[PDB]
C-alpha cells in the first residue's frame, strides 16, 4: 500500500530555473535582505519524493460508515449537469499547460478546431474505455519562501484535453455537492468576512468554548484507493446524465485511482496510488475525506457538541469544554482515530481557549477598532511569504499576482494596508498601468481583477470596518516589525510617509483612482474623510465567488 513507487528517473525541468530573487531598481524600496528570499526547484525533488513515499494503513469502524451513509443520503439530493465543450473551454486559465496533442490553453478558449476535435475523442475515449491508466505529468513546483530551506513540492496533472473533460463531467458536482454534504462546515462557502462571523458565533454559542485545527502529515499521499472509490459513490448518489455517470467511472478508474508518472522528457518515473494534485476534483475530493475521517474520530473521541469548519485538508473543530484533563485526553483519541483512518497529523492538536490562538489556512484570527472604537475581529497571518512573494513580483511578472489575492483577502491587516496596498499603487501609478486586468488566486480559483475596483470588492467582504481599523494587538504589531526586521522591510513610518503620496498622487486622478485613493488611504492622513458605502459596491457582479475551493482544478472565473 505505498503512495508512489519510482523507477529511477529524475522529475526534470521543462525551462531554466531561478531560485534567487531577481533584482531591479523598485526592489530596495520593499526588501533589503535579498538572500533571504529563494524560489524552489526542481534540484531539491528527490528530498519531496522521499517525504511523499510511505505504506498507507487504513482500518474502518462503525464510526466512518455511519458518517458516510448520512454523507450520500445528502448527496442523492443534488442534481448536477453535464457542461458543454464551449462552458468547460471558457473555464480554462489563459497561461493553462499547453497539450501534448498540439495546441494551447489559448487554443482552447478561442475554441479552435484542433482543441475541439482532440476534447471530443478523448471524452469518447472516456466513454469507451474504463480500464486503461491516463498519463499524467509530474513536476517540481516553483515557489517563492523566507528561509527559516524547504524542498520543492510536486505536481501530478493529466493532458489540457482530459481537464476540459474533467470540466464537462464534474465542474458542476465539485461546484455543488459539496455544501448540501456538509451544510454551514464547507469553508470555501464564506467570504473572509462571513468567516470571521461563523467563528466569533460558534465560539460564543457555546458555554465554556474549546477549540482546535488539525494538520495532516502530506494529506494527497494519505488518501488510499478506497478513499477514490469513496468519493465516486457520494458523486454517484447525484442525478447525473447517462453519459456524464460513465465518464465519472472512466475518470476514476484511469485518472484519480492513480496512474502512471511521466518528466518534461518524456520518461516513465514511476506509478501513483494516492491523490492527484492536479486534477478537478482535487479540493472537493480532499474537503469531503478530511470530513467525513474528522466527523468519525469526533465520535470516536466522544466531543461535546462539535462545529466543523473544512476546506481541503484544513479542519477546525469548535466544541463545549469537559475540563483540561478530559480535553487533553479526547484530543488524543481525535488524533489516533485519525491516523487508524489513514490521515495522521503534522503536529498534535492541543486545546485552546482563545479563538485568536487557533491557526488554520496559515492564518489566525485577531482583534482591532473600527472608526466608533467597536472591537471587530478579522482574520490575519504572518507577514513573511506574502513580503517575500511581494518582493519577487516587483522585480518579475508572473502568471498568478500574489500581492493583489493578499490585498483581496487580508485587506484589513495592517500589514496588507501600509505594505502591500502602498508598494503597488506606486508603481501602478509610476507605470500608468491602474486600468489594466490582472490575474490573482481565491479560493484556488483564477481570477481577472482591475485594481480601480479594489475599494467595492474589499467592501463586499470585509465591509467599511476594513478602512477603519486602528489600535492593532500588541502580538500582531510584534510580529510585523519582526518580520520587517528579518527581511529588510522599511520600517511602518516609512509606509506612512509614501501612502499621503500615493493618496495625493491618487486622489488627483478623479474618478475611480481618488476613490481608491480615499478609501484605501485614509489611515495615512490626519485630516480624515468620510468613508460612506461606496454605490458601486452593491452592483458588483461576484457570482461565482465563495461557492466552492479549485486548488490545483485549472479554473479561470
Ligand atoms: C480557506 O480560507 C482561506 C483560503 C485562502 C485564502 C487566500 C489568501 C490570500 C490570497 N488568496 C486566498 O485564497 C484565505 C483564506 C482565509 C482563511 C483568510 C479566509
Ligand atoms: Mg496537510
Amino acid at each position: 500500500h505505498m503512495s508512489y513507487t519510482w523507477t529511477g528517473a529524475l522529475i526534470t525541468p521543462c525551462a531554466a530555473e531561478e531560485s534567487k530573487l531577481p533584482i531591479n531598481a523598485l526592489s530596495n524600496s520593499l526588501l533589503r535582505h535579498h538572500n533571504m528570499v529563494y524560489a524552489t526547484t526542481s534540484r531539491s525533488a528527490g528530498l519531496r519524493q522521499k517525504k511523499v513515499t510511505f505504506d498507507r494503513l487504513q482500518v474502518l469502524d462503525d464510526h466512518y460508515r455511519d458518517v458516510l451513509k448520512e454523507m450520500k443520503a445528502k448527496a442523492s439530493t443534488v442534481k448536477a449537469k453535464l457542461l458543454s465543450v464551449e462552458e468547460a473551454c471558457k473555464l480554462t486559465p489563459p497561461h493553462s499547460a499547453k497539450s501534448k496533442f498540439g495546441y494551447g490553453a489559448k487554443d482552447v478558449r478561442n475554441l479552435s478546431s484542433k482543441a475541439v476535435n482532440h476534447i471530443h475523442s478523448v471524452w469518447k475515449d472516456l466513454l469507451e474505455d474504463t480500464v486503461t491508466p491516463i498519463d499524467t505529468t509530474i513536476m517540481a513546483k516553483n515557489e517563492v519562501f523566507c528561509v527559516q530551506r524547504k524542498p520543492a513540492r510536486l505536481i501530478v496533472f493529466p493532458d489540457l484535453g482530459v481537464r476540459v473533460c474533467e470540466k464537462m463531467a464534474l465542474y458542476d458536482v465539485v461546484s455543488t455537492l459539496p455544501q448540501v454534504v456538509m451544510g454551514s462546515s464547507y469553508g470555501f462557502q464564506y467570504s473572509p468576512g462571513q468567516r470571521v462571523e461563523f467563528l466569533v458565533n460558534t465560539w460564543k454559542s457555546k458555554k465554556n468554548p474549546m477549540g482546535f485545527s488539525y494538520d495532516t502529515r502530506c494529506f494527497d499521499s494519505t488518501v488510499t484507493e478506497n478513499d477514490i472509490r469513496v468519493e465516486e459513490s457520494i458523486y454517484q448518489c447525484c442525478d447525473l446524465a447517462p453519459e456524464a455517470r460513465q465518464a465519472i467511472k472512466s475518470l476514476t478508474e484511469r485518472l484519480y485511482i492513480g496512474g502512471p508518472l511521466t518528466n518534461s522528457k518524456g520518461q516513465n518515473c514511476g506509478y501513483r496510488r494516492c491523490r492527484a494534485s492536479g486534477v478537478l476534483t482535487t479540493s472537493c475530493g480532499n474537503t469531503l475525506t478530511c470530513y467525513l475521517k474528522a466527523s468519525a474520530a469526533c465520535r470516536a473521541a466522544k466531543l461535546q457538541d462539535c462545529t466543523m469548519l473544512v476546506n481541503g485538508d484544513d479542519l477546525v473543530v469548535i466544541c463545549e469544554s469537559a475540563g483540561t484533563q478530559e480535553d487533553a485526553a479526547s484530543l488524543r483519541v481525535f488524533t489516533e482515530a485519525m491516523t487508524r483512518y489513514s490521515a495522521p497529523p503534522g503536529d498534535p492538536p492541543q486545546p485552546e481557549y482563545d479563538l485568536e490562538l487557533i491557526t488554520s489556512c496559515s492564518s489566525n484570527v485577531s482583534v482591532a477598532h473600527d472608526a466608533s472604537g467597536k472591537r471587530v475581529y478579522y482574520l490575519t497571518r504572518d507577514p513573511t511569504t506574502p513580503l517575500a512573494r511581494a518582493a519577487w513580483e516587483t522585480a518579475r511578472h508572473t502568471p498568478v499576482n500574489s500581492w493583489l489575492g493578499n490585498i483581496i483577502m487580508y485587506a484589513p491587516t495592517l500589514w496588507a494596508r501600509m505594505i502591500l496596498m502602498t508598494h503597488f499603487f506606486s508603481i501602478l501609478l509610476a507605470q500608468e498601468q491602474l486600468e489594466k486586468a490582472l490575474d490573482c488566486q481565491i479560493y484556488g480559483a483564477c481570477y481577472s481583477i482591475e485594481p480601480l475596483d479594489l475599494p467595492q470588492i474589499i467592501e463586499r467582504l470585509h465591509g467599511l470596518s476594513a478602512f477603519s481599523l486602528h489600535s492593532y494587538s500588541p502580538g500582531e504589531i510584534n510580529r510585523v516589525a519582526s518580520c520587517l526586521r528579518k527581511l529588510g522591510v522599511p520600517p511602518l513610518r516609512v509606509w506612512r510617509h509614501r501612502a499621503r503620496s500615493v493618496r495625493a498622487r491618487l486622489l488627483s486622478q478623479g474618478g475611480r483612482a481618488a476613490t481608491c485613493g480615499k478609501y484605501l488611504f485614509n489611515w495615512a492622513v490626519k485630516t480624515k474623510l468620510k468613508l460612506t458605502p461606496i454605490p458601486a459596491a452593491s452592483r458588483l457582479d461576484l457570482s461565482g465567488w465563495f461557492v466552492a475551493g479549485y486548488s490545483g482544478g485549472d479554473i479561470y472565473h
